[PDB]
């Protein structure tokens, strides 16, 4: 190619700015331009978009979000929609996108390619549930947000001799719950991909209660349920006195870390390399410590999981 | 004196540590022996009485919560109470107690004097509102923890261009959301000190959306209303997508900042220097940047208030 | 006034775009404008300029370093170098400047004022070496990096029972190090400010070691001399595993904790309102937690000085 | 086994202490014990050992450094040294020991296997220089400290328009300062496992700037030499201002990461199932994405390289 854009969609993720800086300094490196589009799909219906230069990526390898924004965009589940975009590209003689993001930012991809626009997906979101890859970007950075969370809630737990629900996200994974809980420390952690049996939760607490324990942490994901109704059913039943949080959406922010920001720049890096050599309608990501890529219509085919055994091993070493 | 107690009541506080190990260095500088009480009043009233060594405090001036632990006791309320603490006190041969903590439990310090037990209290809370002193053990460090979530939520704002409300800490005081809000940039910033207007509150909103600002954040301190309230009078009124973000007890933990760590381990040496000095029924404090003991009696009686014109510094800088 | 201009001189510093937010804030809500002045004074003599929109000061409150950039100017100090800055003053409209900085930024505020041009000047260093102020802007972020470092240095010191020297920064000052070690539980601290003896810190150390103690953590601000020598003195003197650390311009960075992010806001807001009131030749300041402004002149007369008794408290917790 | 024994030597890394945490909770899991030996090797000869209980691992997963200390052993690579060993293990009734720390550890967990007893060894040290494994416990949490104080140079840096050169930990391994450098964006990365040209550093170096950058950050792994002179060089090589950070010691300390935390407490978990499954003589590890195990001998043998597409990758992205 000569010329190719670059686009977020779903949700904020730390990390994102550091893969936009890689599918821009990489293009760079191979003389092609990069346009960014800002707001997503929403923004590509309606133009917004801009060349970046080598400057405009310069200094956000550590900012959080993204700078090129991302928003809903109904109208691009039609045809219609999908039509105007390719206008849109076609306008500004891009030939190749490369779109960051996760929720089904990937349909996009997909449809684009279909249209015959050369599309590639890079894994953004904080909760892992994007198919492609074992982890997604934002994932690492979100944790220590959550364990970092854990380690306060624990000093106020330890103090007062409480029992805390922490409420996490993971809207239909529970990667962010079984990894943090794992890293916190954390006594019962609650998921979608693992049956629990609330008479077990309640017995347990009451079991170290006896055995000298007194404070307590129970990770939860939201796509388990609600933290608040959680302690509601164990203070009701142990008469401990139980504290509920509901971390939200402080998870989403933050400057990424280490492991955030080198995915971001490999992936990103990778999706380049995959429009450049003539290929579409793909999604990178990382697999088992090296990078691949694959068809977005087989990924998107592929139900998510979590690593059972490492669930396992937090029971084993929470009695 | 060559024997004394220290103790900590109320909420749990970053920096409380800090104070302990400096209550408990001091006195072996001048030749003095101290005992930890264990859980507050209610380990006072129980016996829970063990000398520290100076390898007890051989950590933990980084370390957030109490080592002591902390109890409500109701039982302390009665005379019978103090009593049977006083009691406790005697058997181990004490001579004094440092009370550190809010909230309060000053209360106690003060009875305890009326029967004849010196004894002088430490400002520990989060929310900053105990008299006889400027800022509270624990103050800074919560701060900065909302700062940290306040600048995380701005990163995934600024990206969707959101409307959130965060509702912070400090039941009576809002000096949470005063200091924080200022810090972190918060266009609204409702406190229980001041009068606010809703009305007003969403025409600024309406006014920046066109302005061209996209994400804005407001500061709610619990003591005034309930974020997921505020925020639904908002977007239930402008059409903006509002979330909401509570962040609740993760401020009452963590590693006590610079200021809160040197803070702890002024109020805390102040503190047994009173005690040794044959003064009782005092508390210390940061008064103009300078250290004071008061009687606890006065104290007790000063309404706490809030800096008025930095409220309004946070209007001008706002708009 | 309906124009001011702002700028940023020397060491940069954690919370001058919280300074540099606030003064156009401010200016904003008065219905005065400002203009930013990039590159220090250099830049005031090259006529870098250019009006701050709302805009350009941020969200930039989290934000370290400075927007505005900073550079060493010899030439100020000279009187053609002045003429030159006024001209470019004027050349713009610019009736007032709001200086942020420290080492002499002051200096420049006080010569324009004389040459009859108003200036606030407002305390930008992590050192805290600067008169007319209990705190400057950047003290407080600097002091919590110094101590994250001294919790991490802490962490390794006691899995291998060694003893660490760490050099923090503060050039004349000894604020950093006396605040830092002080809330880092170190066991020895060394500054300008008090005096020292090298015997006392071994036979110090050499006693800590009888009661069993394993590991210390001695904190040295460069103003007294290098860590690298101290952690020599006192390997030969006993014979411990020794090893130093030199922090460096760790210190000068980072993202502004919620004082100094408050501090900036209120000085600079400050600042500015003086200007507007007719006043000038002022440097803003905290002063016993209270808002305060003197002139300049009569501040940069002021030897610095450090809390004595919290010296001498850190040694009691040893 | 109904006994087992746990141990770190060589340097500390954050995360040692989820790894015994996780050792000594597995076991009482399966209804083994554990005992403590501490200071390392020094230890294991002079006895110094001691049952460790529940409640000294409740509290320690988000602790730097090894609570079970760690120290240099000279004698115990002689016969007699390790005969003095295996005695005082007799001596305490330990069948079997855990040995988590840094490859000069692996050797004598290797000699012991030898004269017959068993041993697992697992991979701790910030440097990631240990066989047998993609990562060790204490390379993201050494990273990120590393990325945390780049960030912060680049603050003064950009304001300042200096170009400064960075010396990070990594004896003989590059992979400190090649993950840090491309998570910092460093526009110069210099390791020991490639070839690098002083002068096509200056030249790039010149290049960017005359391309209008005014700053830029160097990250020279200590291995590859001293940041003191790649500073002179450089500086005197262009004339442009150049400074000088050695972060020494920090990488070695501070809260372990979501990562070490949890590859920390797997390994360590695998490794006692090792012992109890009677399979002696190995170390532990994750190697693309899975828990491994390898023959020690074996793994020693591997000459431990970098990810040369990485290095090439952080060169493209810096043009
Ligand atoms: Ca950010
Ligand atoms: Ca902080
Ligand atoms: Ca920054
Ligand atoms: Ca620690
Ligand atoms: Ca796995």
């Amino acid at each position: 190619m000569k010329r190719i854009g670059v686009l977020t969609s779903g949700g904020d993720s730390p990390g994102m700015n550091a893969a936009i800086r890689s599918v821009v300094r990489k293009a760079i490196y191979h003389g092609v331009e990069v346009y960014g589009v800002y707001h997503g799909y929403a923004g590509l219906i309606a133009g917004n978009i801009k060349k970046l230069e080598v400057g405009d990526v310069g200094d956000i390898i550590h900012r959080g979000g993204t700078i090129l924004y991302t928003a809903r965009c109904p109208e691009f589940k039609t045809e219609e929609g999908q039509k105007k975009g390719i206008e849109q590209l076609k306008k500004h003689g891009i030939e190749g996108l490369v779109v960051i993001g996760g929720d089904g930012s990937y349909q996009g991809a997909k449809k684009l390619t279909e249209h015959g626009f050369p599309c590639v997906g890079v894994p953004g979101t904080i909760d892992n549930d994007i198919p492609g890859t074992d982890f997604t970007i934002g994932f690492d950075t979100a944790l220590n947000t959550v364990i970092d969370a854990i380690d306060k809630i624990r000093d106020t737990a330890t103090s007062h001799e409480r029992t805390y629900v922490i409420e996490v996200m993971g809207r239909h994974a529970g990667d962010i719950a079984l990894w943090s809980g794992l890293a916190g420390g954390a006594e019962t952690i609650l998921i979608p991909e693992a049956d629990y049996d609330m008479n077990d939760v309640i017995a347990r607490l009451k079991r170290g209660h006896e055995r000298g324990k007194k404070h307590s942490i129970i990770i939860v994901a939201e796509g388990v349920g609600s933290g608040v109704d959680f302690g509601r059913q164990i203070q009701e039943a142990t008469g401990f006195e139980t504290r509920v949080t509901v971390l939200g959406h402080v998870q989403r922010g933050g400057s990424p870390t280490a492991f955030d920001r080198v995915l971001a720049s490999r992936l990103g890096a990778r999706a380049v390399e995959l429009l450049l050599e003539g290929k579409g309608g793909r999604c990178v990501g990382i697999q088992n410590n090296q990078l691949v890529d694959h068809d977005i219509a087989e990924a998107l085919a592929n139900k998510h999981t979590i690593d059972q055994r490492m669930y396992a091993l937090s029971k084993e070493l929470s009695i």
